[PDB]
Order: structure tokens, then sequence, then C-alpha cells
């Protein structure tokens, strides 16, 4: 992760900073105090990691399926935010009833019509999901979901009889999102429970309609209710005039949760005797994390005051409900007291005590498995495919990266570096002014990463404080929503550590009094000088969290270090397809090594290159694989990175040799441990494969002449070593733990020192 | 558009029950003959890496349809123009999917 | 409801559920219940208004 000091987060992890979200302008330490409750539902975000695949067109129907991936959609990166979503969707509902046609066409699609109405129908129902299809000239449908979804409710299941079929199912799928919200997440995820009113009596009209309508007869003969059928939807679109404004409920919501907890009295401010209660959000009111919600809506907004209230009804009103109570989020309105529990404490002491190491780390233990990767494009020539995924590349890679999920028992990392604890003299008188404060059990390393975010970046920014921001709407936003929900993922995790808190002003500008943060007392280390709070008030008394956890203490992870995944293997015989991709793809890709002794150059060329044990190419395949494992990969070359950074600028800074003894201690604790790490991933086995392999082609390399043909003294002090970082580079790449890259990152910690074997072998 | 699908129906449910009387076995057998003959054709071809064969497509159908004559074979009653006939009604006829299976 | 609600929902199991369980929010409910007062009405407002 990052590490900070106790004075700072500031210089180098602003985000961490709650008057970014308050609006500080990046310096000034929380003066108020003047300060309130705070308290606890512990309160809103999601679970943890969900994931699941999707079933379209079943022809059952229902709200419930889609509008998740209709939720998902988005998360899928369907195009943009959500209420694009329902409002592209919506729009196809607005170019709406004018096509009676598709009644008219579906009545005409009745076969051919009603025209000879009689008792008739029969036949034929999964082709007119593929048919309502043919309803795309109506209605365009690239977007398929109407074009999908138009399908649903024609063939409900009505005709009930005659027809008839389908009797069979699609495929949805969706991996984990967030464990935390944002509010224009909020509004989106309202957009969604907004189709979801949409659908019932749409699933309601087609159920409704057809058990009432066929007194019959059998089939009660026909130009029957369908004609109708439909066209209750388009009747439902315009039943969409519109219910509320989810922008205008959500930001209205906002201004009232600041002020269910704000500071000032005055009445931007005049949380009600009348209405307090009324159930609505009063669970809600003591909920934390609206109130992260709100400090940044708030920044971002400021509250957007138009009162949609008046102070009872509505405020009574729109505020009645929100879109958490409705669900078609993965998003679950928390537990309360457990939060999201997940870590082991401890802290420094060279005897005195105190700290500024951390030993907070990852709660991972990922993933058994993973993905082959062929879309068995060959059915209907487009998205509709199957990977047909089939042991191949996947049970063997698996098991031999099944040690590659070892190297990363990440608390054993955290063990690794939570081990360090002696330099900086002893026992008993390390600590020197600076601190680290240090961190992350999966959920955003696992949020970005499978978002092709490549967290360093947005990451760098978050430390500078201020951010990066060059970024694309898709890219600025990335950055936007990691630096949010990471922020407050470690905030409630910050805020479910002591209750203690304080809502707090900042002040700052006004800008509109709204600008509001929290403060708390813990009360039992001695006085190392840990920020200004030590606490010099009993207790911690600091509203900068990573102050507040900080200040304490030891514990364990509740949580199951789960790297979860989706198996489909019913499915994985099943069908067909959802919106997939990200396979990764092709299998892998190539590298190799080339190795000098008796002073021949040479270059085996394995790659990358199946290595598995056959040929080749192979083909074909690939692995959108598994994030976390890629995830917790990625947190252990972040720290790398983290400190090399560091050492540069203070060994130029600090001229004293000593201060040098210190800098290659933590360049080389990288340096070391990514070192031993290389030797370890390395002999993991195959990659030992590599050893034999690429040797051979280097034994070739190394016999290729005559004179080099008295094979090897290329096997030296360094060799086995040297192509046992082969086998490091067969660890390394393509596997797809890791994408590659970063390759210069190791190399730049092996470059740094020496290292050599150091031994072995 | 009534008789499109209409004949939509009549080809779908010629080719599912097909496939019902052409697999159902004894036919079966045909139908990994259809397996095996052609699985170490494509092994004695050589190279099958990109060997699909049988989830789905009309090869998944193909199957279905060559145990279709097959069992229509071996009755006294066709001919071999029934398939073929057969055949191309059924295979344009439509064959649709998806639907197998 | 908690209590009962708690219970029957809490022990999926085994016989037991083994533990550590719920009933740490068990009681969790109540004093969540505590601050569940934080005052519904003013009674004496309601009756003295009503009156």
């Amino acid at each position: 992760g990052f590490n900070l000091k106790v004075k700072d987060l500031n210089g180098s992890a602003r985000g961490l900073t709650q008057a970014f979200a308050i609006g500080e302008l990046k310096n000034q330490l929380s003066v108020g105090a003047l300060q309130l409750p705070l308290q606890f539902t512990r309160t809103f975000s999601a679970s943890m990691t969900s994931e699941l695949l999707w079933e379209v067109g079943k022809g059952n129907i229902d709200p419930v399926m889609y509008a998740r991936l209709f939720f998902q959609y988005a998360q899928a990166g369907g195009a943009l935010s959500v209420d694009e979503l329902v409002n592209q969707f919506t729009e196809y509902h607005q170019s709406t009833a004018c096509n009676p046609e598709i009644w008219r066409k579906l009545t005409a699609y009745i076969t051919g019509s009603s025209n000879r109405a009689i008792k008739a129908d029969a036949v034929g129902k999964v082709p007119p999901t593929a048919i309502l299809e043919q309803l795309r000239t109506l209605a365009p449908s690239e977007h398929e979901l109407f074009h999908h979804i138009t399908t649903d409710f024609v063939c409900h299941v009505l005709s009930p009889l005659g027809f008839i079929l389908p009797d069979a199912a699609y495929v949805y799928r969706v991996g984990r999102t967030a464990t935390y919200p944002n509010f224009y997440a909020l509004v989106d995820c309202v957009r969604a429970s907004d189709l979801r009113r949409m659908l019932t009596a749409l699933s309601s009209v087609d159920s409704k309609m057809l058990q009432a309508t066929f007194k019959a007869k059998g089939a009660l003969a026909p130009a029957l209710i369908s004609q109708h059928l439909a066209n209750a939807a388009t009747t439902a679109f315009e039943r969409s005039r519109g219910n509320f404004d989810a922008n205008a409920v959500v930001s209205s919501v906002l201004t009232i949760l600041g002020r269910l907890w704000s500071p000032s009295t005055p009445k931007e401010l005049d949380p009600s005797a009348r209405l307090r209660n009324t159930n609505g959000i009063d669970q809600l009111r003591s909920n934390l994390a609206l109130f992260i919600a709100y400090q940044d809506m708030v920044k971002q907004r400021g509250r957007a005051e138009v009162i949609f209230s008046d102070e009872e009804l509505s405020s009574t009103i729109i505020p009645w409900f929100i879109e958490a109570m409705s669900e078609v989020s993965p998003f679950k309105l928390r537990p309360i007291n457990e939060t999201t529990s997940y870590i082991g404490q401890t802290s420094a002491i060279d005897h005195m005590g105190q700290p500024s190491h951390v030993v907070v780390y990852e709660d991972w233990q990922f993933a058994k498995e993973i993905t082959a990767f062929t879309p068995v494009k060959l059915a209907n020539n487009s998205n509709q495919r199957f990977l047909d995924v089939e042991p191949g590349i996947s049970d063997r890679m698996s098991a031999t990266l099944a040690p590659i999920g070892n190297t990363f028992a990440v608390s054993a990392f955290v063990k690794n570096r939570t081990a360090v604890y002696e330099a900086v003299s002893q026992r008993g008188t390390v600590n020197s002014n600076g601190a680290e404060m240090t961190l992350g059990f999966p959920s955003v390393v696992e949020r970005d990463y499978a978002l092709d975010r490549d967290p360093m970046v947005a990451i760098a920014a978050l430390r500078t404080g201020i951010v990066d921001e060059s970024l694309e709407a898709r890219a600025s936003n990335d950055l936007k929503r990691s630096m949010f929900n990471y922020y407050a993922a470690v905030m409630h995790y910050a805020v479910a550590h002591n209750p203690e808190v304080v809502v707090s002003e900042h002040q700052g500008v006004a800008a509109e009094q709204g600008s509001l943060y929290l403060v708390w007392n813990v009360r039992t280390e001695l006085r190392i000088p840990v920020g200004y709070n030590a606490i010099e008030g009993g207790s911690i008394r600091t509203p900068e969290p990573l102050e507040a956890i900080a200040y304490n203490k030891p514990i364990q992870p509740s949580e199951v270090l789960q790297a979860k995944v989706l198996d489909l293997a019913n499915h994985t015989t099943s069908i067909h397809i959802w919106p997939w991709h990200e396979a990764s793809t092709e299998f892998a890709y190539e590298d190799a090594y080339s190795v000098t002794i008796r002073n021949k150059r040479y270059t085996a060329e394995v790659k990358e290159f199946e290595l598995l044990g056959l040929g080749q190419r192979r083909e074909r395949v690939r692995i959108l694989k598994p994030t976390v494992a890629h995830a917790i990969i990625q947190m252990w070359y972040s720290w790398f990175v983290e400190d090399d950074r560091t050492l540069a600028a203070a060994r130029r800074t600090s001229r004293d040799d000593a201060e040098k003894l210190a800098i290659d201690g933590r360049r080389m604790q990288n340096a070391v441990t990514l070192l031993r790490k290389i030797e370890m991933i390395g002999t993991t086995g195959i990659g030992a494969s590599a050893v034999h392999l690429a040797q051979s082609r280097i034994v070739d390399q190394m016999a290729g002449r005559g004179l080099i043909d008295d094979s090897s003294d290329l096997h030296v002090g360094i060799n086995r070593h040297r192509i046992r970082i082969w086998a490091g580079l067969a660890v390394l790449q393509m596997m797809g733990l890791l994408s590659r890259s970063e390759a210069e990152a190791l190399t730049k910690v092996l470059g740094d020192s020496n290292a050599l074997g150091m031994v072995v072998a």
C-alpha cells in the first residue's frame, strides 16, 4: 500500500484528508471542535464481493434479473452512468406506442395475425426472442437490451398455452464492483430503482392479461388481448412521465442528511421535531456512510438547496422513500457493528513506545483457479458465443499458479513488511518524527485493476494531494470513483473503529456552512508525537481518521479473505451469451531470456509459448482471470515502487552515510524481498520447466557451436540464479497473474542491489 | 409474416423431432459415429487445436440430421430421397436454432 | 423481534451454528433500539395539543 507518517498524510496522501471532502484547501487541521454526536447503522455501501451470471429472455420474466445488469451495465460500463441506461432504454420506451405495430406485428407475428383470428397459435417461442429482433425495424437496438428485453414480455409465458416453447434459458454475469457507494452512484442506482418500478405492472400486464383474457375455449380464439398485451407497456411507457427527480431526491436527501447531522442550528438546518422520527431516514441518519456521502456530495455540490420538502410533508415525502431501500442494487444497506471486518494489528515500538509503522494489511486469500477463453464463435456469429472452455491451459496453469496464490498470503506480505521492526535505533529508540500508517485487504485494488485503471497513477495523484487530472471522462472519473470509494471504504473501517466522532467545521470558506468533518476520543498511548494528538485529551481526539484509527490497537481478521470468482460450469455447458468481454483473451504472450558464458550471447527464445505440456499456440484461448489474483500481486508491486521513490529522494537530500545505511535498508528491503520473491516464484515448478526447456534452447545456445558445445560454464555462481530468474520471468509473465510491464520494476529493485543469489544454489 | 414463422414452426418442429427420431438411438450410435469417425479423421488428419465440435452449431444440428436419415435409412422406408429432399427443406427450413437439445 | 428475528435467521448451521454469533448483535439491536428511541412524539405534546 502506501505509507505515512503521523503528522502527515498531507504531502503524500491528501485523499486521506477529510477536509478535501470537507473542502479545506489542502492544509488546516479541523479546528472547530464545537461538535455533537455521531453514530451508527454503519451503514451504506457494498456488502463485499459478489460474482454472478445472467439469464435473459428465459421467458419467465420479471424486473429483478436485469435492472441489476441495468444497474450492472453501468458497472458493466454499459456506456456511461446507469441513468443513461435507464434513459436510453426509457428512450426506446419513448419511441413508444405509435408502434402498436409490434403488437400489430406481434398480433401480426401472432401468426400471421388473427386475421384468421381463431384458436390457433401453438409454437415457436425462442426465435421470437430471436424474433423480437424482427421488431428491430420498429425500434433500433444495438443496445440489445430492449432488443433483447422487448422480448421478455411478449414471450412472458403468454400465450401461456398455444404456445408452447420456450423451454430454455440465457446467460447474464457480474463480477464485483465496489464494496462502498458514491452519491452519483446513488443517483444512478435510483434511476435503476425506477426501471424497477417500471417492470411489474409490465410484468403484470402480460401476466395479468393472459390469465384474465382467455376465458375460452382452449385458446380463447385470438385478435385478443396481446393487442392490449403489448398495449400496457407503452401505456407503461406513458406510465413513466416521471416519479421523482432521483437526482432531485438524492441531492435533497444529501442536503437533508447534512442537516440531519449539521453543527449549525441555522436552518439550511431545521431538522424537524415534526418529521425527524417518521421512519424514513431516521434509521439512516445515524448512518455514517451517508455522512461520508454527504461530505463529498456537498463539496461537489454544497447541497443543491431547493428544499424540495416543506419541513413536514414533504420534507415528509420524496424523502419518504429511498433507492437503497429499493433493490436493483448490489449495494445493501449495511448491517448495524461489523462494518466490513478484516484486520490484525501491530504498531511501532522501539520500547518507548509509540508507532509510525502500521501493520494493517490485505485480508486476502485468492482464487484456486482461473479461466479459459474461447468465445464459442460459431452459433450466430456475433456476441452469441460460448468460450466453450475445456481442459487445456487452464487446469495445469492454474495448479502451477496455485502456488502463485501462495506467494501472496497477503497477511504474510504484511507479515514481511511488519517483520521490519528494528532499524532507526532500538529498542527502544527507533522512531524519528516521520510515520508510516498502512492498509487494505483487497477491495480497492480489486475495484481498479479489473477496471484497467492501473491504480498506480490514480495513486500517485492520491498522495500528491491534488489529483493528476489530465483524465478522460472514462479516465478522469475512474480516478474519481477509485479515490472517493477507496477513502470511504477505509472510512467506515475508520468510522467503524471508534464510534466517538464529531461533525466538524470548517468553517473553511463559507461556503454554505455545509462543510463538515469528524473527531473522536481514543485514550491509551503515552505521548509520542502523533500529529498534534497524544493525545492531549485522554483520547486520540483527532478528526483526521487515519489519525483516529492509527492511535489504536492490534486485532485479527474476521473476514473470509475469499477471492470468490465465478463457476458457470452448469452454464459452462449451458449457453449461449450475455454481455461478457475481457477474457483476458488470447492465452499468453511471448517472453524469453538469453544467458552468457564462455561469453556467447544466445536467447533460447521460449515463450509464451506453451510451456504447458502441449504444442501449441495452442490454439485457441485466454483468461480474463480473477482480478484478485492479479490484485494481490499489484499490491506487492506497489510496495516496491513506494519505497524506492522515497529512497532516491532522501539519499540526495541526506548526505550522511548513516542516512545511506538507512536508505539501502529501505530500498533493499524492497530489493531483498523482491529478490526473494523472484526466486520463489520462479521455483514455482512449471517455471522450473522453463528452466529445463529454455536452458535447452539455450543449451542449443549453450550447444550451438562446437566450442560452446561443452555445454555450460553457463552454469556459474550466477547461472542457476540466472535461468532461475528465467524461472522468475516464467512465473513473471502470462500466467496472467501479472500483465507484464512491471518487469522492469522488479528489475529496478534487483538492479538496485547486487542481490546476487544472493546465495544458492 | 404469419406463414413464415409458421413455416417457421413447421421447420423448428421438424428439426427437433428429427432430433428425436434421428437421435434417440440406436441412432445415437450414428451420432457418435459422426464423432468417432470425424474425430479420428480429425486426429488422423493431424491438427485438432481448432476442432470445435459438437457443442452447438448446426454442426450441432448436422449431427442431429445425419442421425436423421440414418434412422430413416434403415427403415425399409423412405428411400434416400426423403432425406435430401428432407434435408434440403429442413436445412433451410430453417433450421434456425437455438434450441437443441 | 430482534432476538426472535436474529435467532431464527442467524443459525443456519450446523446444529448450533457455532457461536461468536449474532447474540453479539443479539443484544446489539436494543441499544440500537436504545438509540431507536430518540423520541416519537411529545406524548405530552400530543396529548395537550389533542385536548
